[PDB]
């Protein structure tokens, strides 16, 4: 078990056994060093999924991946930097909402460092919508570092930071269905921010994700809409896994308690890049309604997660602080301004 | 029934049985070169981990057989048998038992490949005995008429499965594809002794056979051999009249002494050939026992085609015929005729 091989690992997996410590790691390190055949890649990716990954296993996959990633330059990522992202819906996305909450959070003064890919890739999306807004998404360590210090936000394009993952990515594309690899995006942010709002379509995988962040002592809300959204929803309650101090705390959450009127799922989903970018422009310019509401809400969440790093402040007041700051970042036009600053940045860069 | 790979792989990774026809579509894509290696691999693995149904594996085998080169019309006797394991190898045992069964006058048509393939092995041992393994449909048919035995070389009869085969080799562990060898014999014999190393899947295998109205014994040694063992009991799934009957078989019931697993499994293709020669030549020992035993079973499966159909007396007949086929020199001589046949074609 501690002297690993592909047949040993896949066989343990096809036998529906949890992997021994280090096996997932060695599996990933092979795939990352060019020493795995496409069939071994696919077979590992698929079996890992069906067996039901563990926090340990996923943790090992994400760690190995980070060990090969390009870092950001030393001391350029603030210690309180946050991520805002969903691992993607069934065939759906909410990158409209997560893009808008990313921007709202940054404008409120919290450093946001994102990580993603263009659509229909196992590393999370978001790249295309940002490109449709005019954001230069493909920047090296140094300029992402500069973007984050100059604008208050940066985006780590996965192709650029995880080149050694190309083989896994191409295989993820051909399999053309979500695997355990689809979990990796929020756990493989190269800037390694210690906090975030992390949205997930699947409750079981969400709790495995909560577990991975807990081992890292991150302050994160892993959020699943009980309507299935990979975000805090306003159509109904959400489940939150509150990661903090190295433990997970599963909560039911309801935005009505904060004055959010109920909405209908299909008002929220989002669409392709151009569609998302029009709604970003619309909402950041003051368009009221349920999309805005969900953005303010998920931006609050990220802000609460931020609160959890250097504080053990109360749940309810941290949320009230979250909603006010997020609301004000939109209504003052600071979020709209931040996007135009973000767009100018790429063109001066 | 308007299928696609994301639809099939998503349903599989959801732990769901496929809808009727999806496995066939997936296999048919795999066989006509239209599947990506990653898709082949994912299908094969997902299918395994979900637990394949008899319908599913039936559809896979059905599709393979619809793409295969057939033997010429009227060249495979109605009662021809297969003698084969899915592989663990007992190629030593299946080979000898094959030759024994043929010598006793039951027509044998085998199907295999060289070592480690997902479609069964066995062709290395035969090459080593001087048997010509790479014969087209017409010469296999004639071997079967003249010699009493034929061997269908997988590459030769399932050329479109080369994409699946290679992916099988690459992922390097058993999957549902490891069942297909015994179910895709191009000569389509209706009876046989079918060894399966994986106890879970043996039953699924039996189901496929039954759906096709075969008379087979799917056998799994309770020590893990994909033949009837003599080290302990075996599980037999007895296929007949379209139904499956699960029994435990004990060789002690027929006076077979207990062996030890090291004494029984095979080895090198040269090593297997040497043992083939010793056993057909009269060597007594655990290997001979296991051979007699596996031929008997094939002859029992044969009996079972035409519904005389009584278990014990079928087995004492089977056992007499096997032992006599070795003891009279008929098995030794049959192989020599097989070797001579290839030399003169």
């Amino acid at each position: 078990a501690s002297v690993p091989s592909w047949p040993q690992i896949l066989g343990r997996l096809t036998d529906n056994r949890d992997l021994a410590r280090g096996q997932a790691a060695w599996a990933m390190d092979q795939i990352m060093t060019g020493n795995a055949r496409p069939a071994q890649i696919a077979a590992f990716a698929v079996a890992m999924t069906m067996k039901a990954p563990t926090a340990d296993e996923v943790g090992e996959l994400a760690g190995v991946m980070l060990s090969h990633a390009h870092p950001l330059p030393a001391d350029t990522v603030p210690d309180d930097a946050v991520d805002v992202v969903g691992t993607g819906g069934d065939g759906v996305n909410t990158v409209n909402l997560s893009t808008m909450a990313a921007i709202v959070v940054a404008a409120a003064g919290v450093p946001v460092v994102k990580h993603g890919n263009r659509a229909a890739s196992s590393l999370s999306g978001g790249a295309d919508t940002l490109e449709a807004l005019g954001v230069r998404i493909d920047l090296g360590p140094d300029l992402v570092a500069r973007s984050l210090a100059e604008v208050g936000i940066g985006f780590c394009f996965a192709p650029r930071f995880h080149p050694s993952y190309r083989h896994a990515a191409a295989v993820a594309r051909e399999i053309g269905v979500p695997t355990v690899f689809n979990l990796l995006g929020p756990l493989t942010n190269p800037a390694r921010p210690r906090a975030g709002l992390i949205g997930c379509a699947f409750a079981d995988l969400a709790e495995v994700m909560a577990g991975v962040f807990a081992a890292r002592r991150s302050s994160v809300l892993v959020v699943h809409g009980d309507d299935g959204l990979d975000e805090l929803t306003t159509t109904t309650t959400s489940t939150i896994w509150r990661v903090a101090a190295g433990s997970v705390d599963k909560l039911t959450f309801d935005p009505a308690g904060f004055g959010f009127a109920r909405a209908q799922l299909d008002q929220l989903a989002g669409g392709d890049a151009q569609a998302n970018a029009a709604a970003v422009r619309a909402v950041l310019g003051g368009a009221r309604g349920p999309v805005r509401d969900a953005v303010v809400l998920n931006a609050a969440g990220a802000i609460v997660a931020h609160a959890g790093l250097s504080s053990r402040a109360e749940w309810l007041p941290a949320w009230e602080e979250g909603l006010r700051r997020a609301s004000a970042a939109i209504d003052t036009g600071a979020a709209e301004q931040l996007l135009a600053r973000w767009v100018r940045f790429g063109r001066q860069i």
